[PDB]
Order: structure tokens, then sequence, then C-alpha cells
């Protein structure tokens, strides 16, 4: 099986940054959603979930053929609470009919980091909807209740080495868990809804206590009233994970530079992208833009 990207006909830069400056103007106007956290996160999270179906030994799921918008899919327990995201990108479609889904849904994450002050992350266009039956089963995104040898195992099918699996994890700063969604609750720090290291710094740094939750199930907890999943705490944990780790809690630039190559990845895993295909683009923020 091999996908090809396809450029939208007729499409080039401005146009998707055009897209982009719509996804960022209404995460601006909809701050209120999720106690104020904003739909930063949820962008973010869905824009890995799209991706991360992707199996490497036959080229099925990924975020190529924008399965997200069938039900098998949308209905996957693993992506409870991602309707919340698929809802705000709705309208984004409609005024913009001529993106395919798996391009609008990673452009989402790639705004939503960027307009949290997160690292440029270069995307590259051209995923092509694929057709109902092409949708991967559920349970293929990773669970939460296990250790660092099953996070390894588990991203070796995305072809993602230990520091990048460290990297990507860094997102888990955003946001937060919710009981009604994955049967975790709490935050991983205080500023979750600015991309920063502080994942890192409050693994390193926090009084963590086990404990079972209002689920059942056990999560790490901080006096500050921070959580870790257990798949988080691994990290530290793992001698090879600690050691990224605590070069990310050091050097946040470090860690930028390393998210923005990972994610990249993460997002056009399984895609081939012709030698002749546009450069990968870089999309300027709001800020830059003076809109
Ligand atoms: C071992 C791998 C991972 C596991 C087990 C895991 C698990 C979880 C769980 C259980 C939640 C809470 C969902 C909810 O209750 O709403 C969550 C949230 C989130 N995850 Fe992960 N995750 C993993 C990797 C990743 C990666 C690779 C990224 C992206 C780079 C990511 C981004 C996020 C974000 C941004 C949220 C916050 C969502 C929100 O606030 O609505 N996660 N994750």
């Amino acid at each position: 099986l091999v996908h090809v990207a396809s450029v939208e006909k007729g499409r080039s830069y401005e146009d998707f940054q055009k897209v982009y400056n719509a996804i960022a103007l209404k995460l601006r106007e909809d701050d209120e959603y999720d106690n104020y956290i904003g739909y930063g996160p949820v962008l973010v999270r869905l824009a890995w979930h799209i991706s991360g179906t992707w199996d490497k030994h036959d080229n099925t799921g990924g975020s190529y053929g924008g399965t997200y918008r069938f039900k098998k899919e949308f209905n996957d327990p693993s992506n409870a609470g991602l309707q919340n995201g698929f809802k705000f990108l709705e309208p984004i479609h409609k005024e913009f009919p001529w993106i395919s889904s798996g391009d609008l849904f990673s452009l989402g994450g790639v705004t939503a980091v960027q307009e949290m002050q997160g690292p440029k992350i270069p995307w590259r266009c051209g995923r092509v909807d694929t057709p109902e039956d092409t949708t991967p089963d559920n349970g293929r995104l990773p669970d939460a209740d296990k250790d660092a040898g099953y996070v390894r195992t588990f991203f070796q099918r995305l072809n993602m080495n230990d520091r990048e699996v460290v990297a990507l994890m860094g997102a888990h700063a955003l946001g937060k868990t919710h009981l009604k969604n994955s049967g975790y609750e709490g935050p991983g720090g205080a500023a979750n809804n600015v991309f920063t290291n502080e994942f890192y710094l409050n693994l390193l740094n926090e009084d963590w206590k086990l404990e079972k939750n209002d689920a059942n199930n056990e999560q790490w907890d901080s006096k500050s009233g921070y959580m870790m999943l257990p798949t988080d705490y691994s990290l530290i944990q793992d001698p090879k994970y600690l050691s990224i780790v605590k070069e990310y809690a050091n050097d946040q630039d470090k860690f930028f530079k390393d998210f923005s190559k990972a994610f990249e990845k993460l997002l056009e895993n399984g895609i081939t992208f012709p030698k002749d295909a546009p450069s990968p683009f870089i999309f300027k923020t709001l800020e830059e833009q003076g809109l």
C-alpha cells in the first residue's frame, strides 16, 4: 500500500496559510472551552490520534486518509473527547471545502502548537481522503496503564525512537485528563495552554504519590495538583528515557527543536512525498501577520 501525497489542485502556500489563520482566529475566539483552557490541547491530541493508528508493517492507518471522519474511528474509545476538536474544525472545513480531511486535522495540531507559543512545525499538504473501508480498527492507540517497555514497543510501530518518544510526550504539559473521557483526571502542570518544557520539569521536581482515582485507575499525583499517567511516569523509571527527560527539563529550546521534528514525522508517517512536491510550509502566526 503506497500513499502518494497529491497537492489539492491549484493550491499553494498562501491558500493553506488562510486555513491556518481561520483555525487560529477560532482558537482565539473560543477561549472559554474546558474551563478556559481553550481548544489548543484537544486539537494537538486530535492530530496525534489521527496519525497514531499507523502501522509501519503494512502502511494501514496514519493521517493520510482522513478516516477519523468515519464512525468506526470517531467512536474508538481511545478517541473519546476528540469529537470536541472535530466540531471545532467543522466551520473551518465549510469555509475551505477544498482541503482534505487529513490535511485539516493535521494542520489543526500544527496551528495549535504555534499559536500556543510553541516551535514552528513544518507541515506538508497532500493527504487524500480514502474510503470508509480503509478506516483502521480500534485498538491501535496506546494504553495508559503500562510501563516503559510497553511505551517503547508501542512507538516502534510508528518508527519512533527513544528521543522522539520522550519529545512527543512533552505535549502532556497541555490540557488535562478528564475522568469521563479516559478514566484519568487532572493537568500535568500550571501552564496548560502555553507550550513549554513544564512536563519534564514537573516529572523531575514534583513530589509524586501513586494513587487510585475515582475511576479506580492508578495515577501519580503531586501536592501541587498535577498528575502523570503510569506511561508518563515510566519516562523517569527507564534509565534511557530519564536521561532525555533531564535534557529537556534543562533546555527548552532543545525540547522545542526535537518536538518539532518528531511531531512532523508523526503527522507524515505513511506518506510518500514525490521528489517534486512543494517544500514543507512554515506558517506565520497571527501575531507575525498583524492579525
Ligand atoms: C504512551 C502514549 C500516550 C498515552 C498513553 C496518552 C494518553 C492520554 C490520555 C489518557 C489523555 C487524556 C484524555 C482525556 O481524558 O481527555 C491524554 C491527553 C492528551 N494527550 Fe496523550 N497520550 C500519549 C501520547 C501523546 C502524544 C504522543 C501526544 C502528542 C504529541 C499527546 C497529546 C495529548 C494532549 C495534548 C492531551 C490533552 C487533551 C485535552 O486536554 O483535551 N499524547 N493522553
